[PDB]
């Protein structure tokens, strides 16, 4: 088992930056559809309503392909969910230089967003189920690439603030360069069989559940927290237009990205340590931590970190524990099993990981 080149490690990385590199970008690209809109009105709503769009289909998608993944092969579900999401996102670019009232262009954005978290929840499970056959380091490998992909949508949110361009023109840039993204994705993927290491590797779910419990409601909880406080809440964060940015989108990404970076050359506590759900839990400090933090305009609680160094370090000991410990279990959770279920155990993470989000959505509503 060598992974020449680390080549295989690579495409793997390379993947978990398209899973999320697509859709954060969508994220980053809010402004452009609510002044879109702009010209209980559709823009008001919009937030709620791709919320909803997006974490329902994902979490039901996901769970279907937690139940029916060995029933079609991987290249398949890879390929056409890739393939699916450019198409989808080909044509979010397109519509940006045509003509469109606002209710059939909101209307058009949320179907797509129906279709984006569908086609990436199943592509997302489907590649955490195949690196669950893999060593550890190789779904840390995925999760490093997600960082990657959250890094540079932060930083392409900072370049089209600066830039001075027109929010038309930024997002359009925003969804060309996710389709270009989705194509090399494809390229990586496909070149995937032609690697001895990939081929030496590739050669009852409610007893999977039971044996990874601990480590799927793990990544639940971590993800809960996470998004119940991420980004609707530390958006509200002022100092004591490049502020907020910086000091919030910034530096969770790249804590982040580097948390979920380190998993894959260090993997401490291990996969039975006790260590690991007690950090998760530990985790709960932030609630307090972040929400009394510099927030105004404040109503019902008060300020008592107020200093902007209380937020950045707070900020970073945050996203740092959710990359490290959201990584080392979907790490370890299909190592918590034996080979022939390593496969579904890795799909139900994905799944719980996905519910941590949309739980966490609903809490930060
Ligand atoms: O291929 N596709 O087009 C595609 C693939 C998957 C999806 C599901 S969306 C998603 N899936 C996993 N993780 C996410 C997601 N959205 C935010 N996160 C993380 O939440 C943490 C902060 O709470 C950050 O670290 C983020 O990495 C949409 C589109």
């Amino acid at each position: 088992p060598q992974d020449r080149y680390k080549a295989v490690w690579l495409i793997f990385f390379m993947l978990g930056l398209g899973t999320l590199l697509p859709w954060n970008f969508f994220m980053t690209a809010t402004q452009y559809f609510t002044n879109r809109l702009d010209m209980n009105s559709l823009s008001a709503i919009f937030n709620n309503v791709m919320t909803l769009c997006a974490m329902l289909p994902l979490l039901l998608f996901t769970y279907l392909n937690s139940f029916l993944h060995q029933r079609i092969p991987q290249s398949v579900r890879i390929l056409g969910s890739l393939v699916a999401i450019l198409l989808v996102f080909l044509i979010t670019a397109i519509l940006v230089k045509v003509q469109l009232d606002a209710l059939p262009f909101f209307v058009i954005t949320m179907i797509k967003i129906v279709l984006i978290n569908s086609f990436g929840a199943i592509l997302q499970g489907s590649l955490f189920g195949l690196a669950g056959l893999f060593p550890a380091s190789y779904t840390a490998a995925i999760m490093s690439g997600q960082g990657l992909a959250g890094f540079f949508a932060s930083v392409a949110m900072i370049c089209a603030i600066a830039s001075g361009s027109e929010l038309s023109e930024s997002a359009f840039g925003y969804f060309i360069t996710a389709c270009a993204v989705i194509i090399l994705t494809i390229i990586c993927y496909l070149g995937l069989p032609r690697l001895e290491f990939y081929r030496y590797y590739q050669q009852s779910i409610k007893a999977i559940l039971k044996k990874i419990s601990v480590l799927a409601f793990s990544v639940c909880f971590i993800f809960t927290i996470t998004i119940g406080m991420f980004p609707a809440v530390t958006v509200e964060v002022k100092s004591s237009r490049y502020f907020i940015p910086v000091s919030c989108f910034l530096t969770f990404n790249i804590f982040d990205w580097l948390g979920r970076s380190l998993t894959a050359v260090f993997m401490w506590p291990g996969k039975d340590s006790r260590w690991l759900p007690s950090l998760v839990l530990a985790r709960l400090v932030f609630v307090p931590l972040l929400l009394l933090c510099n927030i105004k305009p404040r109503r019902y609680l008060t300020v008592v970190f107020e200093h902007d160094a209380w937020f950045i370090f707070f900020m970073a000991a945050f996203a740092f524990s959710n990359g490290y410990l959201a990584s080392l279990c979907m790490c370890f959770g299909p190592k918590k099993v034996k080979p022939a279920e390593a496969e579904t155990a890795g799909a139900i993470m994905a799944f719980f990981l996905c519910l941590g989000l949309a739980l966490g959505a609903v809490f930060s509503f």
